[PDB]
């Protein structure tokens, strides 16, 4: 037992990522068969309102250095897709994983393997806030830094990594280049959108709680989800919808709870607090474990 | 920017995770060169107050199935270190990282890779309490499972898992096989002993919080060093040493704000609360930082 925030094991990811410089910027890839995807900025420098379409044209296969650890890769071709460059290279990558590309829905998580030089240095799940800004740890130098779940040896890639909000929260693309969110790889005022609470995952939770055996903030209570969605608009939460119901059916199986039975113990926790006391270790209600990431920890 | 609870990344671990069996029980096994460690456990069944001499004498080399993903392990050699079986096996593990055995201290990060059956499932970091247990997340079958650090591509391993304990957190040994605490690899009444707060890890912490720009707990306050262990006894914190001082010098440095000057405001958090804000996302203080954990994600 137990209930640990959990990345998915790194290895195969970390056997794709290298190092790619131009010029004087240099940040890290991902190489996957005979390409490498990365952030286009890395064609610009500080002074390029940049036309990535003209800094593309104006550079050669020859003006990218791609490092995979010690061995050089040799580029044979680059193209631009939305904001990430692929470089075709003159070998595929022998450690290529079986893998997808997949955009995320806000609410769902995934590991973040954080590299520096195309080097990883560790490993931590996030979620995709509704505002499409993930809450990372990204010094400089991370850019092209990916996000991916695994599932069955084939590794979903879904984020790869572009820039800092001023609030210190984290923005970039799936891996066709397209933003999460309303962002761009510029230098702009930009800041995140407000930002809600993802209620079914909060529920999750609780039930993951109970499987772990705390049980203090159950009641006999239940409630209508007309009557929690009124609560939920009131505290800044998600809608909770029929197919979220449907989503904890098999958390609300296993611990005899009906969805609606934990709802009345969310309305109550979000009216009167926890006075004093916690829930798997928090003293705050945690919205970034999805049904599936509970049910993976508690399956017994 | 951002401070997150980060694992190493796990691929030089996942290369040596093995599946062991004998009989009916399986477990993981760690593969270093040419032997396999795992928990002595996997030669008994629930009938074994066992005698693990006895047990092991009866048992030969054929009686252990070694599972290295598909390729079954050829054991040759079987001996017994204090709770650790060794097998020897007839092929040395190619993806055998530089590796060290160390044996971790109280207060102390490493990182755990949650395996079943020999496959890698999940990587989470873990602080070894001062009562010598780690609030892990471990379901049936991940005995045999490793905690460990990296630095400079030389892994550390410091932990196998053998047990839970009867409040849900876990306890198991260094790779020589000796148990951190006061437990055993029998079924007894054995419980967690009485537990502490981590204060230089709580430290630690408030400077990752200030160097993020979390600012609202400073004070123009100092306080002397007997008179916040005055205080840290009352809360059931660990007392604060002058190792302890000197060990924050460089984050005490970075942020101007002497160890003393952040003692104050830590005894105003232990007396008063946090009066309904939080600190990097937490409502509690956190004890499971170590001053390198947050110099390693602090650069910036």
């Amino acid at each position: 037992s137990g209930f640990r925030k959990m990345a998915f094991p790194s290895g195969k990811v970390e056997g794709c990522m290298v190092q790619v410089t131009c010029g004087t910027t240099t940040l890290n890839g991902l190489w996957l068969d005979d390409v490498v995807y990365c952030p286009r900025h890395v064609i610009c420098t500080s002074e390029d309102n940049p036309n990535y379409e003209d800094l593309l044209i104006r550079k050669s296969n020859h003006n990218f250095l791609v490092q995979a650890g010690n061995v050089q890769l040799r580029v044979i071709g680059h193209s631009m897709q939305n904001c990430v460059l692929k470089l075709k290279v003159d070998t595929a990558n022998p450690k290529t994983p079986k893998y997808k590309f997949v955009r995320i829905q806000p609410g769902q998580t995934f590991s973040v393997l954080a590299c520096y030089n195309g080097s990883p240095s560790g490993v931590y799940q996030c979620a995709m806030r509704p505002n499409f800004t993930i809450k990372g740890s990204f010094l400089n130098g991370s850019c092209g830094s990916v996000g991916f779940n695994i599932d069955y040896d084939c590794v979903s890639f879904c984020y790869m990594h572009h820039m800092e909000l001023p609030t210190g929260v984290h923005a970039g693309t799936d891996l066709e280049g397209n933003f999460y969110g309303p962002f761009v790889d510029r230098q702009t005022a930009q800041a995140a959108g407000t930002d809600t609470t993802i209620t079914v995952n909060v529920l999750a939770w609780l039930y993951a709680a109970v499987i772990n055996g705390d049980r203090w903030f159950l009641n006999r209570f239940t409630t209508t989800l007309n009557d929690f969605n009124l609560v939920a608009m009131k505290y800044n939460y998600e809608p909770l919808t029929q197919d979220h119901v449907d989503i904890l059916g098999p958390l609300s199986a296993q611990t005899g709870i009906a969805v609606l039975d934990m709802c009345a113990s969310l309305k109550e926790l979000l009216q009167n607090g926890m006075n004093g006391r916690t829930i798997l270790g928090s003293a705050l209600l945690e919205d970034e474990f999805t049904p599936f990431d509970v049910v993976r920890q508690c399956s017994g």
